[PDB]
């Protein structure tokens, strides 16, 4: 059960920047995003914990350079419990299977 | 009915941190989460009341240590009424039945 | 047409506490809850007006003891009009029929 | 087209109070409500314009007397255009046809 | 491709007033409304640009006289691009075809 | 992958103004919009990076000239990753294929 990383920002441009920087910085899979409310958006990624760590640093840096975006909150869980993956939207899916493989 | 615990924070990373810490700290089942609005998220758990208490303390501590997350509100109900379980999203489901058995 | 009681708080933990205290304090049926927006939640109950009054007092007290919850607004209508029950989500349903009977 | 009245408050208890007072005060039909966002709720009524006026005054008074509720905005349109009735949620429906006949 | 006008206010009563004033002031079609979030509502209309201009003035005046309503933002586009009409909800539909004809 | 541009404003009239100015200023395709919450709207465009840049400048100028609208945030990604296009709503669709061909 690979690590999960999650980041949230105000505004969609910021989450787009975060997502592109994250997948290019580490061997990770973007497994989903959330329209969280109040114009906040969440991005969730999976991979080896070191890859998630590097991607997260790059996603934070990308948001901070995006005009009008700000990092609100973020976390990395190295070994998420099966119950967590079953309930929260952080599991894999066929749409992202091509990018799990390369990862 | 087994006890129910509920915790709410601003932001999804905080509820993810709470969820993982809670299920690792006690013999509980995560039965659901809520996108509450205004970027707040709710997590609901079930189990024996002492296990829920231990899990809740671990969930609060996890949120406190998560950047940008704060505990907004929480509660533990030791013996929720059947009408409450039937109307509010705190009941078990097939998706979490493997974790109820392990917990139970 | 039995009385209707409605209470709203900030946060789901508060509405869970209110709902449990209300059904245990009076011979009432919880007929629904609303995700009202802005993290506010509504609970609606039905029963004899005296039972709704007692339940409401217990629901208010429960919210006030819940960490981080606050009562935003509440009302009791003793004899709601049929047009009100038809349009607003305060009618009974099969999911709650078991608890209407005992009530 | 019969007149339309619309009232909005913060919180569902307030719109419940307005709804009951309005239909009891005048020969009107409640045709719908809206979860408007930010915990605001809208109620829309129809009927003869004098009946809508009497109902609106009773709805405002009910909200004023409901704890935690305040009247945010309201309007009465005496003769709404057919294109308005067709696009906005202010038309009658089978669910309220028994109350339109009683009102009419 | 006829002009499009868009107006947004806080509260549904204001958008109802705007919509009625707009269709009565000009030879326009109301093509939709949006629950935009935060209790804001959008109204979108189409027609000859001069008709849209007159309707918009009447919709603004109607909102300003509605108790508790306020104009938040508005725009008129005289000749909207086909790509805009395809993506944004400002095109015609069967529900409003009767009122396009008269217009 | 062609470049992606994204812009966000408060209110729908502002995103309508941005959309029209953007597609008229550059060889771009509008691929979608988002009702982001809190009355904010997002517009997403695709095309060659120089065309996206020209369009973005025109979109910002349009929003600046629209009453009650302000540019809240925007970005341009020259070469978005395939996993980004597959998960976020920035890909082409049949609805806009006539405008992709004209743009391409």
């Amino acid at each position: 059960q690979s690590a999960v990383g999650s980041i949230e920002t105000i505004g969609f441009p910021g989450i787009l920047a975060a997502a592109d920087a994250m997948v290019k910085a580490g061997r990770i899979t973007i497994v989903g995003y959330i329209r969280a409310g109040s114009a906040r958006f969440t991005l969730n990624i999976r991979g080896d914990v070191q890859e998630v760590k590097t991607a997260m640093a790059a996603g934070i840096d990308a948001i901070n350079r995006t005009e009008g975006a700000d990092v609100k909150t973020w976390v990395i869980i190295p070994r998420p419990h099966e119950n967590v993956v079953a309930v929260l939207p952080i599991d894999f899916s066929p749409e992202v299977e091509p990018f799990r493989e390369a990862a």
